[PDB]
């Protein structure tokens, strides 16, 4: 529910390195 990078449907996910 509040992550980053991560999830397949709701918004969050992964975003740089």
């Amino acid at each position: 529910i509040a992550s980053a990078s991560c999830t397949t449907x709701i918004c969050t996910c992964x975003c740089s390195s």
